[PDB]
C-alpha cells in the first residue's frame, strides 16, 4: 500500500451517502478528514463542526 508524496492530496468518493449515491467528496473535514459530498453529509459524517466555528455565537 504505497502512498503518494507529502503535499497535496486529491479528492474521495464520498462514502457517507447511501449505496448507489456515491458523489466525488471534492471537500473533506479539516478536523477528521472526512471526504464529504456536500455540506449535508458533512454534518452526518460527524458533527465536528460544532467544535470548529471557534466563534463567540455558540451556545
Ligand atoms: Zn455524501
Ligand atoms: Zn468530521
Amino acid at each position: 500500500g504505497s502512498s503518494g508524496s507529502s503535499g497535496m492530496e486529491p479528492a474521495g468518493p464520498c462514502g457517507f451517502c447511501p449505496a448507489g449515491e456515491v458523489q466525488p467528496a471534492r471537500y473533506t473535514c479539516p478536523r477528521c478528514n472526512a471526504p464529504y459530498c456536500s455540506l449535508r453529509c458533512y454534518r452526518t459524517h460527524g458533527t465536528c463542526a460544532e467544535n470548529f466555528y471557534s466563534g463567540p455565537s455558540s451556545g
